[PDB]
């Protein structure tokens, strides 16, 4: 029981997820509240079996689910609809069945169907017979998740709530919107992503970098920082000259790269430096700007519109 389906006791706390305060809240009421106080839900008030998370690409939907499942001391079982409907097309019902199977045997637990939209785009046989089986098998499995037992909740995710099979949509009672990151979020994300790395920037800087990347998403900023992080490696990769900037207090001499005429520079390469005596240059403001300036926000307003529309026409109620 593996491969196409991922398992784990995930370890992501609400604090690990940047901003999304409103969504985080939503989920506590929808998920943690029933879990922790369970027979608050006697009678006609029953808990939610289906929760969809929609938003534009990169806004934390996957991460937040893990966070949910961790904040609900749960086990996380997750499938990638794309793959499921295109790369595992052979054993899709087998896999869907196995997903729900494994969930129930590991109660309490959460199922994460990513890219729920990838179960539609309908034609005649390829994506409308060879596929519709999967749509059904999932639908059937979920008749069993409002019935059978509830210690198993389905979370679904899309970046395209407007391609979500009508039938499938309705099966997710509660729907929640995961927007692009606010300045606040965007700043903590820059910090989170950089964490330990030796780095010049003060908080105000990050504040500014945040300010400078409005429109960017979670993945976007992640790309940026990843990119930014190779500056030091690249620099270390390509002097020429190194310096011994260790102070009277380092155990060992710390040889950082430097301009070639420059006080104390002696010409070498990284291949000359010993294990203990290398000193990666700190990230610089310029490092980050360079990175940002060669990234473009992945999400454009066209997307956002369709996103807001769905919020309006299906956001809440039914539907
Ligand atoms: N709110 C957040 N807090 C911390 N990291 C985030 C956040 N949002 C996005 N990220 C980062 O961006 C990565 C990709 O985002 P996901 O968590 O996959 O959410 P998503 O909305 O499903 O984005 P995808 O997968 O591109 S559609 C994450 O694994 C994190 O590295
Ligand atoms: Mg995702």
């Amino acid at each position: 029981l593996s491969s196409a389906i991922l398992s784990e006791k995930p370890n992501v706390k609400w604090e690990d997820v940047a901003g999304l305060e409103g969504a985080k809240e939503a989920l506590k009421e929808a998920v943690i509240l029933p879990v922790k106080f369970p027979h608050l839900f006697k009678g006609n008030r029953k808990p939610t079996s289906g929760i969809l998370l929609y938003g534009p690409p990169g806004t934390g939907k996957s991460y937040l689910a893990k966070a949910v499942a961790t904040e609900a001391n749960s086990t996380f079982f997750s499938v990638s609809s794309s793959d499921l409907v295109s790369k595992w097309m052979g054993e899709s019902e087998k896999l869907v069945k196995q997903l729900f199977a494994m969930a129930r045997e590991n109660k309490p637990s959460i199922i994460f169907i990513d890219q729920v939209d990838a179960l539609t785009g309908t034609r005649g046989e390829g994506e409308s017979e060879a596929s519709r089986r999967i749509k059904t098998e999932l639908l059937v499995q979920m008749n069993g998740v409002g019935n059978d037992s509830q210690g198993v909740l389905v979370l679904g995710a899309t970046n395209i709530p407007w391609q979500l099979d009508s039938a499938i949509r309705r099966r997710f009672e509660r729907r929640i919107y995961i927007p692009l990151p606010d300045l606040a979020a965007r700043t903590t994300m820059f910090e989170i992503n950089v964490g330990d790395t030796p780095c010049v920037l003060t908080k105000e800087d990050y504040r500014t970098l945040g300010a400078m990347t409005e429109g960017y998403s979670g993945s976007d900023i992640a790309v940026v920082v990843k990119d930014a992080l190779m500056q030091p490696i690249r620099k270390i990769q390509s002097a020429t000259h190194f310096k011994d900037v260790s102070t009277e207090d380092d155990e060992t001499r710390k040889l950082t790269p430097c301009s070639p005429g420059d006080d104390g520079a002696i010409e070498m390469s990284w291949t000359d430096i010993e294990a203990d005596e290398l000193k990666e240059p700190d990230l610089t403001i310029k490092d980050f700007l360079k990175a940002i300036k060669s990234t473009r926000p992945t999400v454009n307003e066209d997307d956002l519109l369709k996103q807001e529309q769905f919020t309006r026409d299906f956001g809440q109620e039914g539907n």
